[PDB]
């Protein structure tokens, strides 16, 4: 046979940016849920609280952030648009910091199209 174990267990989110995740997660989870109907797939199926959490914390406005969440496959996060779409805007309107992940990409100015 075999014997599992149990992890460690971090302390609570200070109230300054955990109300943020906790107001922002639930306006993330309606979106997967309108959205799950939408593509006719089953709102766990969409996108698990695993990731939903991520996003919640990180807080990825652009599509190349999320793709880097935990659980989404390459490419997948595209279609999951409507949940970070909702994240750039809820941080837009109350000016909330986002996109706090370790490598992000500096800002030369592209042009393309």
């Amino acid at each position: 046979g075999s014997s599992g174990s149990s992890g460690s267990s971090q302390p609570v989110i200070s109230a300054q940016e955990q109300e943020t995740q906790i107001v922002l997660y639930g306006k993330l989870v309606e979106a997967r849920q309108k959205h799950a109907n939408k593509m006719d797939v089953p709102p766990a199926i969409l996108a698990t609280n695993k990731i939903l959490v991520d996003m919640a914390k990180m807080r990825p406005t652009t599509v190349e952030n999320v793709k880097r969440i935990d659980g989404v496959s390459e490419g997948k996060a595209a279609m999951l648009a409507p949940l970070w779409e909702v994240i750039k805007h809820f941080c837009q309107t109350n000016s909330v910091q986002t996109d706090l992940f370790s490598s992000t990409k500096p800002q030369s100015g592209p042009s393309s199209g």
